[PDB]
């Protein structure tokens, strides 16, 4: 069954990063999205789930979420491998690792556990490696002495803003759980203004993908321990650092098909990792376009660098995902925008490619997160904008730009864009009175191919992972379950850009 989003998308990796072939992104044949049986749409891993109600009284996406993730570690029986931006998982996140870890070693498992959080330079921890390691020793009671932990915290450039995003689950090389949560027990769980995020679950050959990227980030952790200014590593009893957990659990045996879906693995190296795929021919135009409104004091690796391209081939799938667009896009997004400075405001070619949709009368769907949200990360801050239109200008200076003539720029922009702040009900606020936070990381395509991971569109030099599946079935899953309701709710906070009718 033909696969014409994904092999535009491939045809562009390859040419972007071939020599991460294998380890920072893959093709695969034959997955699953993990759907527990009479739940068919149970891969699909959102968060709260409670549309219609500003009160939120039965959060059942949070509830198949955290039983998901206890499952899968219930049935590890050689390796559970953990990554998400620190603070260190917390509350119900942490108690479905504990719980699935004891059930896995009451089947009589001696699991190897890897824990790995990027913290941004300027972040104090609270709870470090070693105290974290401490706590979940703790819990375990007695099933802690048949688990080997690594547990580390890193940061790869300082200079560079650059440190693990990624937010990844995979048990045994096989199943895989990655998305947009973090595991945050206050932004998520025990609030009455609960963020709203997905994840999805999988099985297959793309969990293995998953693997080996986290065996990539684990090789320059365990060197880099010995800079503490970069990594601070706690581990069980004398185990070493393991590097390789993933790939010695592979062994050879070429991954196992659990089903039908064909999938690309993509992720990002960031900055500090490793510096280029010199493997790579790759050389492309660069965009030359000033920002009015910000002028970035930082070398920008987003707009204007070469070689972190080979190294971040996330950046181009995503871009060529949405340049595959036959009919509609839509985007469920943080923010497109970032916050200038430090970074560049914005991904000049991103914006490239929507405004080159729109002219060809592509239907463009964006939604973000409420700029009412505006504050700090890790303490409530889910907008990087102060208004709608700091989006649409953009888009329209870019279509000027791309079409040359002001009116032509205005049928496009007004004819084809769907532009709102998120909300789930009938409310402009949860009943709280705070605003809806939205914490996606989503792009679907023609109904046929969609990202879901933790790559913002906005700009950001993180290590960062991602899936993009292909499959009608799948998309009319996500079409029903996230992107309807999300817009039957949202359409009412839609923007009328400056200039339309």
């Amino acid at each position: 069954p033909p696969t014409p989003h994904l092999d535009a998308i491939e045809r562009s990796l390859r040419d972007t990063s071939p020599g991460l072939e294998g380890s920072v992104w893959q093709r695969t044949d034959g997955n699953r999205l993990d759907a527990p049986d009479g739940d068919p749409a149970g891969w699909l891993l959102q968060t709260p789930g409670c549309w219609g109600d500003a009160g939120c009284k039965d959060r059942a996406g949070t509830r198949r979420l955290l039983d998901k993730m206890t499952r899968n570690i219930a049935d590890a029986r050689h390796t559970v491998d953990i990554s998400s931006l620190a603070p260190f998982p917390n509350g119900g996140f942490e108690d479905a690792v504990v719980d699935g870890l004891k059930a896995s070693v009451a089947a009589g498992h001696s699991p190897r556990v890897r824990i790995l959080v990027g913290a941004a330079p300027i972040y104090h921890l609270n709870v470090v490696p070693s105290r974290y390691r401490d706590e979940l020793i703790g819990k375990l009671g007695a099933a802690a002495g048949k688990v080997t932990l690594n547990v580390a915290s890193m940061t790869t450039s300082k200079t560079s803003l650059s440190w693990n995003h990624s937010k990844l689950l995979v048990v045994d090389g096989k199943t895989a759980i990655t998305g947009g949560i973090n595991g945050w027990k206050d932004d998520y769980l025990d609030t009455a203004h609960p963020v709203s995020d997905v994840d999805m679950a999988l099985s297959g050959p793309a969990a293995r993908s998953a693997g080996k990227y986290l065996d990539t980030l684990w090789d320059w952790t365990c060197r880099n321990a010995s800079d503490p200014a970069k990594v601070w590593l706690a581990t069980s009893n004398g185990a070493s650092c393991m590097p390789s957990m993933e790939q010695d659990e592979a062994g050879s045996a070429p991954a196992e098909p659990t089903g039908d879906v064909p999938v690309i693995a993509v992720g990002g190296l960031g900055v500090g990792i490793k510096e280029s795929d010199p493997s790579s021919g790759y050389h492309p135009d660069l965009p030359t376009a000033p920002d009015t409104k910000c002028t970035v004091g930082l070398h920008d690796n987003t707009n204007a660098d070469r070689d972190y391209d080979t190294v971040n081939p996330e950046e181009n799938a995503l871009r060529s995902l949405i340049a595959s667009a036959r009919s509609h896009v839509e985007i469920s997004q943080q923010d497109l925008n970032a916050t200038c400075p430090p970074l560049p405001r914005y991904d000049i070619r991103t914006y490239d490619t929507l405004a080159g949709k729109l002219a060809a009368g592509v239907k463009v769907r964006i939604v973000v997160s409420d700029p009412a949200n505006r504050g700090a990360v890790g303490s409530g801050g889910y907008s990087q904008i102060k208004s709608l239109d700091e989006i649409s200008d953009t888009l329209r200076t870019r279509l000027v730009a791309l079409t040359g003539d002001n009116e032509k720029a205005s049928r496009a922009l007004c004819g084809n864009l769907q532009l709102a702040s998120f909300r789930s009900s009938d409310a402009a606020k949860w009943a709280d009175g705070k605003p809806y936070a939205l914490h996606h990381k989503l792009v679907s395509v023609d109904d046929s191919a969609f990202y879901i991971g933790s790559k913002n569109l906005y700009p950001a030099w993180l290590q960062d992972f991602g899936y993009i599946v292909e499959s009608p079935a799948a998309a009319q899953q996500l079409k029903t379950e996230l992107l309807d309701p999300e817009w039957k709710y949202s359409q009412q906070a839609a923007a009328t850009p400056a200039g339309c009718p």
